[PDB]
């Protein structure tokens, strides 16, 4: 697939999180984001040092201003298992509103076009790191990085154009 660009559809998709009671669920992407505009950013990998310090903090830290501007849901996907994943958002106790969720097949993250060949890094084959404003399944801003730098696609360049 080509990256996807502002004035798509957004594909649906399968993905993982664990609710409340600690109990793995697996749900389809327009279950989360039809009907509604929300944010859907993509990092290279839990636990990873511009993920996790930088891009994530981002968002936490600017989740009240996009709420207040229109956000109704601001949805983390990585390429790792719902596992790793429940623990990555465990480590961000101050986090109320972003939602960590699982591609950890990179299937979703393909059916994107955005995948990211790390294999020498280490990582094997990830997400490149992203942010999309999506309403009602159309694509209305895509901030779309070459690899995992971080240049386009944090919370302060999407609040921007809102």
């Amino acid at each position: 697939m080509a990256p996807i660009a502002v004035g798509d559809v957004l594909p649906d998709g399968k993905l993982a999180y664990f609710d409340e009671q600690d109990q793995l669920q697996e749900v389809s992407v327009h279950s989360l984001v039809a009907g509604k505009k929300v944010i859907l950013f993509g990092v290279p990998g839990a636990f990873t040092p511009t993920c996790s310090l930088k891009h994530v903090p981002g968002f936490i830290e600017k989740a009240g201003e996009l709420k207040s501007k229109g956000v109704t849901e601001i949805l983390c996907i990585s390429v790792n298992d719902p596992f790793v994943m429940k623990a990555w958002a465990k480590s961000y106790p101050e986090n109320k509103h972003v939602k960590f969720l699982a591609d950890g097949s990179a299937t979703y993250t393909h059916a994107l076009g955005l995948e990211l060949d790390l294999q020498e890094k280490g990582l094997g084959t990830r997400s490149r790191r992203f942010a999309l404003l999506v309403d009602d399944l159309k694509v209305k801003a895509a901030n779309i990085e070459g690899g995992g730098e971080f240049t386009v696609s944090s919370a302060e360049d999407i609040l921007k154009d809102l």
